[PDB]
């Protein structure tokens, strides 16, 4: 009955569909489990109707990013604003010392650069370790050329990379930690606008929401059969599975009952199954802090508070005689606070004019914070200390809790918090995390190869976890969507 | 009659000194280091100036400290005796435009950020690409601007190309003369400023038999006697016969060998003549002219915020309008033309504020060709030099919370006490700074011809004969270790049963 059935209406699924229509292919479907399209691209609304991408927010690698370039064209043609280049000089804040960025004496950014260079040389990749292990090796080998404060603060500064992978430094693969940024980043002014434009480019009656596909079977007759949970069954010539990696991973697990899990028959070939042993998922999370208005310096749109550090750490590094001795010596034995991990804050006031902070968090904090997302009081109590330090470093004062408003003129030039928004990607069965990430010992290529090769001729895969360029990214998934559709598109046309 | 030696090293620069050090280390005896100049070190030279202040007028930094073998040795020494042999002086760059003033770490210009994109653009332009035409650095930057105009502000288009040019001071070549392919090269970590490169030269110089060193003997000719021997002639009339010779003279000096006219200082007459692969390699690699000017002041009465200061050459809003209106690369190249004297604002200049890194009240400035050749051609005219640089010096002082400079060469104001200039483009034993690439050059050719040698007995060492550390002091150092090791290996067969 159907030419192509696309499972998942995230950017990958949406582009594929868009591509099929664009190539004259008819009778296609887009089966999405959620009651909306967009997938991990979701723009939510908060205080005074302000909007925020709770999922993806930036166009990365703007030099080669095809999706971005496409958006660039549109903006060049209609003069409308679709994005803003918000890269900025990073402001680094330590609870005790305050700002430590661009410091004439700490020069942290410079040794951070040597650090990355150090990592590159290390894997040019005899045995992988965690990012934490690599930073410790660097400090030990280079301590002769590092001051005390550099040894203390640099390791905390370099962990901003945790916010790129969504994983604590002790959980992150050192080999995959440092990747090349192909140019500046462009903050999307509505990834929902990207979703809508693509979504509207194909037959609206093609979309089926709330269709949780439960099983996919390759009928030995040149036809694929798809069954959504409710009971509706379909048959198509080609199927493009774009469900996230974490969801697809349920398939290779026993006890088919998990929300989202699809039953493949025959099962996914071994090359696919094994791929999951060297892939894994990350948990980038988001907390939005909405204030009445801006009353703090807009020197930069990029701010990072560093986890607390100690002088005893420096002493231990200075005295350690070798890697092992350093390791155990570091073993020094609770309760997580906003200062237990680095936190990345986007000061939307400078880049968008909106008096709000978009904060990024990583596992294990993410899971914990998203778990208490309904408890605004606790949320404020948890982040209040880093929020106050930031305001102090930005020439302002302590934040006023106005989540339960009480108009008070006393709040002259005081920052007044009106709302807090939290992501929920780790508890959403259809996402179960943020995007593919590497634990030490992983090999991302495996999954790319297997996914791109597909289960077979009719069973294809798309998604941010199915491509090399832009892997884990919106544009990566977008392109993976075009890939599968164009391939199927050429195949149907050749049937002449 | 002509004395017999196992190995004769021509040149007591770092390659040659290391060669000798290695030979002795491996037990080779009866060797010789013949140096034309009356001192050792070559392009490693530390001079004295006002009040006995010391400055390296040639090489100054240990580059690529994460892997630099020469730096690691020095570091092992300091780690043991606690003596200070170097200082990590990397810092946040201060950028100064004549009209605008400081444009570094600017919340709106964000030049540093787009500069990073620029180098990435360059990387994507050549990185692992076969069949790509070269073009000049200047042209690469123009292309970037054109293709990214939509994502750059006017001020970024105006100032960015001028900041990018600090790379001219890494190559000693003006951006229009420089090969874009070879412009960007990775740095293996931070740089360490040597506090007496001459102390590095002396240690290596003292690590071998002191009677080996013959200064003031310029070598005139090298002859391969088809009897497995090499005859070497010093101009002082002495003749030597050696089983092996390691030639470490500068690439610019060796180039003289492929031309007629023997009475040129430094030129070596080769018989038989240098193989065609060597002669022809001189067409695929050239020589840059990094130069120096040391400005010594009475005392420090300026901000020590940073030790790294770069003055940007003048730029115009007209350029921006031209990038904006250009229809394509071909049009841009065209429009860019008009109808002129060279001043201190005609090219970027790099100033090391030694007051913060060493505590010495002096600026060490780097300059590039063609400016270097002109400035050295007037090194003797101190009043003229001061007038030429006075404006960039004044602007720097202004930006560092101080006042115009007072000529004190003959309480709150900076007083210039002395000006020192390099002489590399004029010294016939250097004839330039170091090997560099012109658009279309292929450095690999020379390295291959050099490391392979003229033949089994006639070898080459020097910054121009090796890949890792090419053009650098440690590259020259390693090249010397290379040839000496090879020779030790071969001479070792002598003791076999
Ligand atoms: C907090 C956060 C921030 C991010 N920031 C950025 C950024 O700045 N830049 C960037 O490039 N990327 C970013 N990303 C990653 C980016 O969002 C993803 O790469 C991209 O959206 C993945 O697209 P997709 O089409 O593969 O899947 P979409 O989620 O991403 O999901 C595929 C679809 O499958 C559906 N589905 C699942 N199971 C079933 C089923 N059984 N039946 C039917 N449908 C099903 C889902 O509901 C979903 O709509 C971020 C991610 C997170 C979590
Ligand atoms: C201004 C300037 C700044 C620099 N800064 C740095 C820096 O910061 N870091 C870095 O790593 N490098 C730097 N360099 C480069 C570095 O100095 C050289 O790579 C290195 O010193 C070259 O060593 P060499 O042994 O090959 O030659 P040395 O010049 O470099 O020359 C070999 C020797 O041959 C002798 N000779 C020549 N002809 C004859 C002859 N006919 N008979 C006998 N002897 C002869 C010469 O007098 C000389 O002593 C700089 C160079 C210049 C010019
Ligand atoms: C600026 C900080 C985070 C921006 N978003 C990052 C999105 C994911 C980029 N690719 C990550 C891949 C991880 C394996
Ligand atoms: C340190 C600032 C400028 C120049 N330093 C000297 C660099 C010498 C090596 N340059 C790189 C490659 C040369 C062939």
């Amino acid at each position: 009955k159907k030419k192509v059935i696309i499972i998942g209406a995230g950017i990958a699924g949406l582009k594929a569909a868009s591509t099929l229509h664009q190539n004259g292919i008819q009778d296609c479907l887009v089966l999405e489990a959620r009651d909306r399209v967009g997938g991990r691209l979701q723009t939510v609304t908060g205080y005074q109707g302000r909007k925020y991408d709770i999922g993806a927010s930036w166009h990365h690698d703007t030099l080669t990013n095809p999706l971005f370039l496409e958006e660039a064209q549109l903006s060049l043609n209609d003069g409308r604003t679709r994005f803003v280049f918000d890269d900025d000089n990073f402001i680094y804040i330590d609870e005790e010392r305050g700002r430590v960025d661009h410091d004439k004496e700490l020069l942290l950014e410079i040794v951070d650069n040597e650090m990355s260079k150090f990592a590159e040389l290390e894997f040019h990749g005899v045995s992988d370790c965690s990012f934490f292990q690599l930073v410790m090796k660097y400090l030990l080998q280079r301590r002769q050329f590092l001051t005390n404060d550099q040894i203390r603060y640099l390791p905390q500064l370099c962990r901003y990379l945790e916010l790129w992978h969504g994983l604590d430094w002790k959980l992150l693969s050192a080999k995959d930690t440092y990747f090349g940024h192909q140019g500046r980043n462009a903050f999307a002014l509505n990834y929902d606008s990207v979703v809508q434009r693509i979504a509207q480019s194909f037959p609206q009656n093609w979309l089926k929401l709330s269709c949780e596909v439960k099983s996919i079977t390759r009928e030995p007759s040149k036809n694929v059969t798809v069954n959504c949970e409710d009971g509706t069954v379909y048959n198509a010539d080609y199927v493009i599975i774009t469900v996230p990696q974490s969801v697809l991973n349920l398939s290779v697990q026993p006890e088919k009952n998990l929300r989202g899990r699809i039953e493949f028959q025959p099962p996914l070939k071994p090359v696919i199954q094994d791929a999951f042993d060297k892939i894994h998922f990350g948990a980038l999370g988001k907390v939005i802090f909405e204030f009445e208005e801006c009353c703090w310096s807009n020197e930069s749109s990029k701010i990072v508070t560093l986890a607390n550090s100690t002088n005893e750490f420096v002493e231990i590094v200075r005295n350690a005689e070798n890697l092992d001795e350093l390791d155990s010596m570091l073993e020094r034995e609770t309760s997580v606070t906003c200062w237990s991990q680095p936190l990345f804050f986007v000061n939307l006031s400078k880049s968008t004019g909106v008096a709000s902070f978009m904060m990024l968090m990583q596992a294990p904090l993410t899971n914990h914070i998203e778990s208490i997302r309904e408890d605004k009081e606790r949320l404020f109590s948890f982040f209040q200390p880093v929020l106050n330090k930031i305001m102090k470093c930005l020439d302002s004062e302590d934040v006023i809790d106005g989540m339960r408003p009480i108009e008070n003129i006393a709040n002259a030039n005081k920052p007044v918090l009106r709302n807090i928004i939290v992501s929920n990607w780790t508890r959403d069965p259809y996402s179960r995390g943020a995007y593919s990430a590497c634990f030490p010992g992983d090999d991302p290529v495996d999954m790319v190869v297997a996914m791109s090769n597909g289960q077979d001729s009719r069973i294809r895969f798309a998604g941010e976890h199915t491509i090399m360029d832009g892997a884990g990214c919106a544009y990566g998934a977008w392109e993976s969507g075009r890939r599968e559709a164009t391939r199927i598109s050429d195949l149907l046309k050749l049937e002449h």
